[PDB]
């Protein structure tokens, strides 16, 4: 009779095919059945330039004060693009600004339709992981070498005591390049947190993967710190669900998962877990159907972002009228997962209703054989797709809207 | 009369526990009967690193300068347990690490691929060859805990004499951590260019470099920079005439895309990069111990080929009590092969190029016939379906590829 009251959301308006899919994604499947009080930040290149990129600091703030952020895809600005839009300079990623001023672990799982195959045969039960979303090479400071001379990286402490002086390389024969990067032992500990306790959510085992035989000091730490939180809050409650905690070797990790059936939470070092999160949603079937949630801290605050990218070829289609298909799962899943999450904070029985049935409807909907063209290409190959093998990008979203009121009229 | 192969001089590096082992059956059993060689021998058991203060390390990769070719047993890297058992005067770097760090170079990862052994990843049809920048990195690295606030940075000081450059790399305000310090050079990456051109002309496959240069835009940029100039001026006129090509990817582009290929190309990667998807790569094709692990020296004429990955310390506390073991032999058996055939082209020796592509084919025709090792039958069987009578012990496994090498070399 009237729609579900959702509260309040911060959502970010991105880039490009993505921008285009997000405001139909409100318009068909979100603003017919719930009501929503939204703090719209718009993270376009556009505004991002005129407000010399204070708009996604403002956004990131927005999200600590509602606990709740939903990101569409963004530009991040290459030389090509600075020519495009004439940017006033070349702004860093939204993403690493977002996550460097939330902190916390993102994480990163397969979104899986029965009929868009598995590349890896054995992964029968999911894979989650849960990569930390602070620090390493993401916050690193890297230079050029440009001749013969020395590298050393000290450490004053602020104490007033004698600094230490480690030398990194002597530079004979010629240059090359350098770089430090560091970690903070709360983000370390918050990390070790959010991995334990996603483990005890799901009822999967965990593992944390270094290489640590190799950085003695900078993996150790890792590894160090995960074992004594374990040990000291979280090994009882892991036997009682009968699951455990082991940390590996990143080499080890990476070949036991080829050959594992899936059905763990896999804690990956910021640099790790952005690249094996990209290899195991492919290893599921498709790059794109994946899921991506920043779980910040405080254990209130998430952000859920549409991984990848603004599909620029399909954008120019569109702006000139022409069909494209363009599957908008990701997006409707960190739409679902955010208004899943704002239902657990507020107890809102119709709102977190709601935000599972879409994502019931939009695996109902693929398995059905109703899909974009990616998805048809998984199961047929690109080059053999026709175009009855699949819907473009409206037909698919009206498919979706049909679906969804179907079910929601039937639960009721 | 009746004569064995003049195989000429390889440097031998001997290895720990069920490795070992396996070493010395391969030499009695598989090389020595056919093969005479000038054996330039180092013990690089974990003892003996321990009591040379590991200086047999660098002795061993001097005398691969010096000889041109390595052939390695698979090692022990000391962890805390380690240090214990063999009450060590230090937790000594992998001996790995140390000889490439000293040589240099590219390591080459590959599959060693069996018609019987199903591939874990789908379309895997063709062979991905990695090619690992040997040196550098976090395998260099200086790291080091950070206890408490205070400032952690980041200086170069020019040789000759200029004013010194420093980089704030961190404030620490709210606590300690830890940080640390890398490197590479400009010469080294330009080897590490040249080999992965090279390999892919000779292969007539494409040349894809991975890295991070979004992120890590001076770092990184260097090594995307080094590749593009020297395609663009050296091999790109060669590739084009192969109908190949090289293109840099971001690394978590490449991951991706390269578990939804079907193989069949050049994968240059970092250091780090390499170590890590080679053992992915290596277990997507079914078996990660199947693979083989050749470092190639800049100076395009070393080579040092090893035994990848563990010594398989569970079989040899069997083998230590008497108790049959079933380990397979093929990474270790495919060291002397690969070695074997570098030294049969620096001499121009026929006979020795033909007798070390005979054991390589031996070992694979044997398992695809259907004798093999346990861990291989698990692969095939899945491992509570494996029976006794479908597999192999060690000494089985050996000596029927004794066999089989005698018939085949039988012409
Ligand atoms: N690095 C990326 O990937 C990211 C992309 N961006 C921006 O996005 C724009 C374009 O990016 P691009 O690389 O051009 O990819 P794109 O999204 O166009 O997809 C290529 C082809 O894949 C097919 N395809 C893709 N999606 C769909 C779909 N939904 N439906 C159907 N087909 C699809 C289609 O194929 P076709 O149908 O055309 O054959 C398309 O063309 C640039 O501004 C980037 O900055 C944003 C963030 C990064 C993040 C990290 C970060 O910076 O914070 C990241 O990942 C990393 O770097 O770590
Ligand atoms: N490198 C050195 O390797 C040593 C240990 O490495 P680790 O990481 O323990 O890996 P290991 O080399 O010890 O291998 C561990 C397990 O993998 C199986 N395995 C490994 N190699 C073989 C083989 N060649 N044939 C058959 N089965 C095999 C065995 O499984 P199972 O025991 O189930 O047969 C073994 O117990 C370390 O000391 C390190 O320094
Ligand atoms: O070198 C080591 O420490 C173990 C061997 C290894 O990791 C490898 O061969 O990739
Ligand atoms: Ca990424
Ligand atoms: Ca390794
Ligand atoms: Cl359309
Ligand atoms: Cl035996």
């Amino acid at each position: 009779s009237k729609k579900i009251s959702g509260g309040s959301v911060v959502e970010m308006q991105g880039d490009e095919m993505t921008r285009i899919i997000w405001e139909l994604i409100k318009e068909k499947l979100i603003f017919p059945y719930v009501e929503l009080d939204l703090h719209s930040y718009d993270l376009g290149i556009e505004n991002r330039d005129a407000t010399n990129d204070q708009v996604t600091k403002d956004a990131a703030e927005a999200i600590k004060k509602h606990n709740v952020g939903v990101k569409c895809a963004t530009i991040t600005p290459d030389e090509k693009r600075v020519e495009e839009f004439k940017l006033k300079q070349m702004w860093k990623s939204p993403n690493g600004t977002i996550r460097n001023i939330l902190g916390g672990t993102v994480f990163r799982e397969a979104i899986i339709c029965k009929n868009i195959p598995r590349l890896v045969s054995g992964w029968v039960k999911p894979i989650i992981i849960g990569q930390h979303a602070y620090g390493d090479q993401y916050r690193a400071t890297d230079f050029v070498v440009p001749g013969p001379g020395k590298v050393e990286i000290t450490y004053t402490p602020s104490d007033g005591t004698q600094k230490v002086t480690y030398l990194v390389h002597n530079f004979e024969e010629g240059g090359g390049v350098a770089m430090g990067m560091y970690n903070q032992d709360k983000s370390i500990e918050d990390f070790a947190h959010s991995s334990f306790q996603m483990a005890l959510s799901k009822g999967w085992p965990l593992y944390l993967s270094t290489k640590n035989t190799i950085l003695k000091k900078y993996d150790g730490r890792f590894k160090d710190i995960f074992q004594e939180i374990y040990d000291k809050q979280y090994k009882s409650q892991f036997e009682a669900q009968k699951i455990w905690y082991e940390h590996r070797l990143i080499d080890d990790m990476v070949a036991q998962a080829m050959k594992s059936e899936g059905g763990f939470i896999w804690a990956c070092k910021n640099y790790d877990g952005d690249v094996q999160s990209d290899s195991v949603a492919q290893g599921y079937g498709s790059l794109g159907m994946m899921t991506s949630v920043l779980v910040c801290p405080d254990g209130k605050t998430v952000e859920a972002e549409a991984a990848h990218g603004t599909v620029t070829r399909h954008y120019r289609m569109y702006q000139k009228g022409q069909e494209t298909s363009t599957n908008p799962i990701a997006s409707i899943f960190a739409w679902t997962r955010g208004l899943a999450h704002r239902a657990k904070l507020d107890n809102n029985k119709e709102l977190a209703f709601f935000a599972n049935a879409l994502e019931e409807v939009s695996i109902e909907t693929i398995e059905a054989g109703f899909m974009t063209k990616d998805l048809a290409a998984c199961i047929k190959g690109l080059p053999n797709v026709q175009r009855s093998d699949y819907l473009n990008t409206f037909e698919f979203m009206d498919k979706l809207g049909e679906n969804l009121k179907i079910k929601l009229a039937q639960a009721k």
